[PDB]
């Protein structure tokens, strides 16, 4: 009776250094690097480091037959490897998929890291050919998505789109179609790129068609903050550090709970009415995606996370106010505390 | 700008031994113990142990303000503490909620462990009072659930039900109602206990009413294997080791995918037609609940886990056959290979 697969105890995470680094880069397809401060002499410090290495050791085993290497570049001792690579953010992971660098903005857990890298392994523009890929695109809602329509893979404007997708890969989905039947369904004229905001049904089309790469990348950096964003594990620190000037409006709702989902609907209707407003960002957190954190959110905030919640929290003091409702009722309580 | 909470590096996991153990049991409400083989002298062995302790160290920090202690009882060196406690299964976790023992049958990850213990912390019979708790019960489908109706909390038969719930806590949900309005909705006559099989709509009622504890526990051990079971992380090894005589029929379906869910519907209809059959167990795995494992399932089994799949796998050789469909088509292909 054969069982499931466990951690074997074998070390696979590499000590990338001055001797090393050139050869680790040519041995792997995509390579993941924890650029890090050395372990400070005390126990607490070394156990936090003990942990990070062992989470990367798990990701290593799992992603071994797929060509993802993992490495540690020490900030003081491999300082020259850091300089010559573009390793500037201190205890963070950096991913090298064929020369160009992806920064990892999320959760330090073997779970989200492996999903991130699997997404990294994929092609940056995902194609639409026939209605079963179109009604896949149509259903994405929790993220910004762009879609474009071109002549074929050779179109000068599609190479522009595809290079813009690379700069946002894997975090923002870029789709393309060369079928005029999908373009008819989707509105699209030739070389038109429509941008869809997270949780919006209505798209803004990128203006001076046909768009160059720089034009598409200016557009997307200019429209990254959606009105309703979702705290996602692979992004969690990118969305948290984009506070609307010291403040965050945070809504907890379990999308699975009947009551959580109903509140999610109201909240989606609040964002759709004030999306013309730029200062706003409502961050929605589904407690269910962050199990280890909901006892922290429950005693800090002094809320029951079994219920849908809506608050405003001071991004610095961790200080907050929570509401004790309709869209218009949710709006008004937001007017009175802000 | 304050950030999220990290592992502090502080040790909280206890070395439970002959001197220790009596006093660790009176210091904590619920206590979790990894009974374990010592680390074998080599590196591979000690790194696998290095890991388990550090996963329990995370669960420890998280569940610190809730009263769950964590411990290590060595099988050779704390052999007498193991004997006198009922610690017989080798590298496994055992949970002591006020004297009576719960065995942990699942995934060794900080993620599922914390959810398990939070569920452990709850009361074993969950009450139904008014239609918003009834349409909560009505929606549970992936597990066996029992519901009973009594006079009030004092009813001799309810203390029987509640003691049966304790023996299955936290894995099988036991519900009770004292409201005759819910009992009318649910069918129930007084002190009637209805058993609902996983993914079945129709309940078997426990026979010689009113049921004693032993009668309710005989019933449930006799009806644990549902026709359609779900590989759940908190249970994964309990459901895998209940092979239907060397074999398992395993279906992959992403419940979120439009196509995965449609296959889930067909599969639910196959189980509902052959549930009168006892040898059958179809295990359904949603790949999305096991991210670290789907590259293993994809190259072993040589299947695309993006698609719904249905196979038969030899529980020992890991050898398998997979189908290249309607309920009747799914039945027939199951008749030809078995």
């Amino acid at each position: 009776g054969l069982d499931f697969p466990e951690y074997d105890g074998v070390d696979r995470v590499i000590n990338v250094n001055a001797k090393n680094y050139k050869n680790v880069f040519k041995k792997y397809e995509v390579l993941a690097l924890l650029y890090h401060e050395p372990p400070e002499d005390d126990k607490a410090s070394q156990r936090q480091f003990e942990m990070e290495e062992l989470i990367l050791e798990l990701a290593a085993q799992v992603l071994e037959d797929k060509g993802v290497g993992f490495g540690l570049v020490d900030s003081e001792k491999d300082a020259a490897v850091a300089k010559k690579l573009g390793l500037t953010e201190e205890d963070s992971i950096y991913v090298f998929k064929e020369d160009e660098v992806i920064e990892y903005d999320g959760e330090f857990s073997a779970d989200t890291l492996v999903e991130f890298l699997l997404d990294v392994l994929e092609d940056p523009v995902e194609l639409i050919e026939g209605e079963r890929e179109l009604q896949a695109f149509e259903n994405i809602e929790d993220e910004i998505k762009l879609i474009g329509y071109f002549k074929n893979k050779d179109s000068e404007h599609y190479k522009a789109f595809k290079e813009a997708a690379e700069e946002f890969h894997p975090y923002i989905p870029f789709f393309a179609t060369f079928d005029s039947k999908v373009a008819k369904k989707l509105t699209l004229k030739l070389n038109e790129i429509d941008f869809y905001e997270a949780f919006m049904e209505e798209p803004v089309t990128i203006p001076d068609k046909p768009n160059s790469e720089e034009e598409i990348v200016n557009f997307v950096e200019e429209h990254r903050r959606s009105t309703l964003r979702k705290l996602k594990p692979e992004s969690m620190y990118e969305t948290w550090e984009d506070d609307m000037d010291g403040i965050h409006i945070v809504a907890f709702a379990e999308e699975a709970d009947p009551d959580g989902y109903e509140f999610l609907e109201i909240l989606k209707s609040v964002a759709q009415d004030n999306t013309d407003n730029p200062d706003l960002s409502i961050i929605w957190i589904d407690p269910d995606d962050f199990p280890l954190l909901v006892p922290y959110w429950e005693k800090t905030f002094d809320i029951d996370l079994s219920a849908p919640q809506i608050g405003v929290v001071n991004v610095t003091d961790a200080d907050s106010v929570w509401m004790e409702p309709s869209a218009e009722e949710l709006e008004d309580w937001l007017e009175d505390v802000l």
